[PDB]
């Protein structure tokens, strides 16, 4: 395919450029954000921090976020559009379900969430025509009767629409060889499938034999570990796993992003802070820090703009 | 005082006239109904059918509604607004939250819960202006941590408005000694309070226990008995919980409904048809066979009036 869904509208392959394939405007939950927009102290201020933000990150290189926010995480397309435009930032939304499916959702059969996801990327989202560029699913180390509904619907939608699958995993129980066991039995390319929150765990043997499979490799939430005080495992030691995968041959299979966002309610009260405190860089953390921190050790520019332009090309091109 | 909010504004005590306190237009969870309406077939379709359904129960002489889905129910106020204004028949809306909230409520304090709730009463639900006259909280059996914030955050929007409580309960677990015991603690008096499914027990001496406290007691799933589900009694058996409390003392403290909906997403695909089978009187059950019911067993006309008009007026009247 040679083009991508936007919350604008349509985008040719090479409009993409930079890319960051896995963040948020906002981290919520389904109806939340126009129920109790005070929540971020207004709707206006929450658009205004994001417009803030994309700015920034656009101003250092960025020229496309994934907003990888399902239904459950309380998307908001309308948000998005707003946000998108007057940053002049291309945002790609997502179906999907994460971990917090209302009884609405959990009580559907892998027909019905199929029917959902494609309404969504077919069709558009509620009633703003806006489609959906990726499909989000999200699991819990030992994936639950329902997440393998949600995987298996996935991947129906996708071979039928040729757009991804990007996941959420936890750290330290490997729940990517789930996922991608599910995923198979469906008939899935692992080249349409990013195992996201790779960078969690230093487990190279899970990452290299995912990669090798033909997966994408999702080392996705880097600036997470400035969000601490002092975590004792450092943004940089997570940033190396991008250069020990292309040091294996794997290059190819490698995604970077911050998973950031501007607003947060699907935690408890105050982490927003922590996060802006400990990362004032937000969105542009991959650009500003990550992508010196990796040519400073080698790494060629053709490899990084390899690793930021063209394999998110080749993973959001319908295909 | 003197005023209850609908989804239309504010009406008088007098203008409610025959009001079901326990229904629903819609069961669903938040934000569905406008992800995706197909589910329902459309929006229009579901909500025309609304609109038959409660001109049928207007025919039958309900004036008021109100409509006890929250948040994480799916309430749609705009929807709701719109089947009002069809209908011709009053809707109260409600704040609260049922048995699913999502993660950005259920990681909320107990003083952000209460912002919420008095937001929706005091401001308006969403960017709508359209405020809540109601409460509704949910537990099950023994009450889990997060459902004693709800209650508590319940019990401080109520006294700092005068709205009322209602509540959801497993009756046949007693649910509701716990939730009177959590909002009495509160400080919240029991005439504030409808202790709600209560028809789903035979258990008069658990009723009238709480009736004797002074809670409301809602009789308020009649025609749940007439579907194949939840127990194999009648719903005579469950209306002649009314004589009962009636005959120990309690009418004004007795409230009646069928706790129907006209579109259900929140449980197994296509229950609504089964539903709807089993109750084709939907909203106009409790007037059109439960009334004819009592007045039968010898219950007068001015009782049955006090029960369906004034409790529920005493009820959803705003009071300190
Ligand atoms: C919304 As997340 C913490 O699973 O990327
Ligand atoms: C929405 As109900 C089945 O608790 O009245
Ligand atoms: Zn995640
Ligand atoms: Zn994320
Ligand atoms: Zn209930
Ligand atoms: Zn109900």
């Amino acid at each position: 395919g040679d083009r991508i869904n936007t919350v604008r509208g349509p985008i040719t392959i090479s409009e993409a450029g930079f890319t960051l394939t896995h963040e948020h405007i906002c981290g919520s939950s389904a109806g939340f954000l126009r129920a109790w927009p005070e929540f971020f102290g207004s709707r206006k201020a929450l658009a205004e921090k994001a417009v803030r933000g994309l700015r920034r990150a656009r101003a250092a290189g960025v020229r496309t976020i994934v907003d990888v926010s399902t239904f459950d995480l309380g998307r908001d397309v309308s948000l998005l559009a707003e946000v998108s435009r007057a940053a002049d930032v291309h945002i790609v939304a997502a179906t999907g379900l994460w971990l917090d499916p209302p009884l609405s959702m959990r009580l559907r059969s892998v027909e019905e969430l199929t029917q959902f996801f494609l309404r969504e990327i077919q069709y558009g989202i509620e009633d703003t025509g806006i489609r959906a560029g990726i499909i989000k699913v999200a699991t819990t180390g030992k994936v639950t009767p329902f997440q393998e509904l949600v995987l298996r619907a996935a991947a129906r939608a996708s071979l039928a629409t040729g757009v991804p699958v990007t996941t959420h995993t936890a750290a330290s129980q490997r729940g990517g060889e789930q996922q991608a066991a599910i995923l198979e039995s469906e008939g899935l390319s692992p080249s349409r499938v990013c195992i996201g929150h790779s960078d969690a765990t230093d487990d190279l043997s899970y990452l290299t034999a995912l990669a090798a499979r033909g997966y994408l490799i999702g080392l996705d939430s880097i600036p997470h570990s400035a969000i601490g005080l002092e975590d004792i495992r450092s943004w940089q030691t997570r940033a190396l796993l991008i250069k020990a995968l292309i040091d294996q041959g794997y290059t190819k299979q490698i995604l970077v992003s911050n998973d950031w966002l501007f607003g947060i309610s699907s935690y408890v009260t105050n982490i927003m802070d922590v996060m802006d405190s400990g990362n004032p860089d937000g969105m542009a953390f991959i650009p500003l820090r990550v992508i010196p921190f990796l040519r400073e050790k080698g790494i060629p520019q053709e490899t990084l703009a390899g690793i930021t332009v063209t394999n998110p090309a080749r993973f959001l091109s319908p295909t």
